[PDB]
């Protein structure tokens, strides 16, 4: 395990490590690419050569409200090399850019995508889809209520293409809170949590859905399509998970090469005060839940002293990436040889504490030569100088 310094970050809100960046860290071919922002708040631009420790470093033109820890940078490269860069929203006007030429850094003018409800965006994220397209999620808040929208980029048009403006639906009554991931054959994954008031508490269950025709169809884990857009009353439910759980919004999800989805959170159980995390998984069959931590310390979400977890599997192996206060604030694993039956081996990857930290990963590294990379910089959520990001290769 080895930790591979970047350069220096902004270090006095959690803006550049936190769960929903998607991606912070970015493999193509033999190349690994990085965003963050800098200790003056500009987003800067890393690659290396995935041998090397060597990075190359540019600052870009961008500042954003690092501040405000939603303000967050995504990043992906298309299938032709060129880095789609969408960063520093709060319910904001989309930023995005794309570079000048594939696998430079060096970033063009902000422009939109389609022009349409793109005046209110929270936690922009990109996915890569089949044949070196792209996929863009982001919260819309135009209308009052987050709203997921989906578009299509077509690598060989150069152009992005609304695939869902509703496909998630709250029927004017709840929130949702959504997380994605694309797997090994291109298909989409979703999950998600409601919300029915606008209290944190009143978070409820795990829903899922997937598509494997870049987002125009969607299906159960069982097999069968959606009617949209996707309510309450027909959603599938991985997991029920009342309110008042504890229930966190916005954590991560993966995918094995079966195409079987896994979705990592945390709540608490009805006789005990203690939140757990969790993993609720679909291997084909039937969904699953398991209590991944062994944790004694209570908190409530009514800085959270547990981060949202990141997951990697390989053929029900799990890496279950996480941070807790009972582990002195470091980067944790746990890692299970069989998700459901094997015993969880709970080990830290830092000596040192990263406070605010939450994880995120090369989720193209991993698919695509089963090395897992996270995105490490010690951060707080607060008078704190920047802090050296890392690499830190498990």
């Amino acid at each position: 395990s080895r930790l591979v310094e970047v350069g220096n970050g902004y270090s006095q809100t959690s803006v550049n490590t936190t769960v929903f960046r998607n991606n912070s860290l970015v493999t193509q071919g033999d190349e690994q690419y990085i965003s963050y922002y800098d200790g003056d708040g500009y987003l800067v631009l890393g690659k290396r050569k995935l041998n090397s420790d060597q990075w190359t470093l540019q600052r870009t033109q961008y500042k954003g409200n690092v501040k405000d820890a939603h303000n967050i940078i995504s990043m992906m490269l298309d299938g032709d090399g060129y880095l789609h860069l969408s960063f520093d929203h709060h319910g904001h006007k989309l930023n995005y850019c794309r570079s000048t030429a594939p696998y430079t850094l060096e970033l063009g003018d902000k422009e939109p995508m389609t022009g349409v409800d793109e005046g209110n965006v929270t936690y922009p994220e990109f996915y890569p889809l089949n044949g070196g397209d792209l996929l863009f999620v982001y919260r819309s808040g135009s209308s009052g209520r987050g709203n997921l929208v989906m578009n299509r980029y077509s690598v060989k048009e150069k152009k992005w293409y609304r695939v869902q403006d509703v496909l998630i639906d709250g029927e004017d009554q709840r929130n949702a809170y959504w997380q994605l991931y694309v797997d090994e054959q291109g298909t989409i994954h979703l999950s998600w949590v409601w919300r029915e008031t606008w209290h944190v508490e009143t978070n409820h269950d795990l829903c899922y859905a997937r598509s494997y025709d870049n987002g125009v169809t969607w299906y159960k884990a069982n097999g069968k399509k959606y009617d949209l857009p996707i309510r309450y009353n027909n959603a599938e439910y991985a997991c029920r998970i009342p309110q008042n759980s504890e229930l966190i919004n916005q954590t991560s999800m993966s995918a094995d090469a079966s195409g079987n989805p896994y979705i990592a959170t945390y709540w608490r159980d009805p006789d005990s005060d203690v939140p757990q995390y969790r993993i609720v998984w679909h291997d084909g069959q039937m969904w699953q839940n398991r209590q991944v931590s062994d944790r004694h310390t209570p908190f409530s979400l009514k800085m959270i002293p547990i981060a949202r977890p990141r997951i990697v599997v390989d053929g029900g192996e799990i890496f279950y990436i996480f941070r807790d206060e009972e582990r002195g604030s470091r980067v944790s694993m746990a890692h299970a040889q069989a998700v459901g039956t094997g015993k969880w081996t709970i080990t830290d990857l830092t000596d040192f504490a990263v406070d605010a930290w939450e994880p995120s990963h090369d989720t193209e590294l991993w698919k695509q030569k089963r090395r897992l990379h996270l995105f490490v910089q010690h951060t707080k959520q607060v008078e704190f100088a920047p802090q050296p990001v890392y690499v830190l290769e498990v």
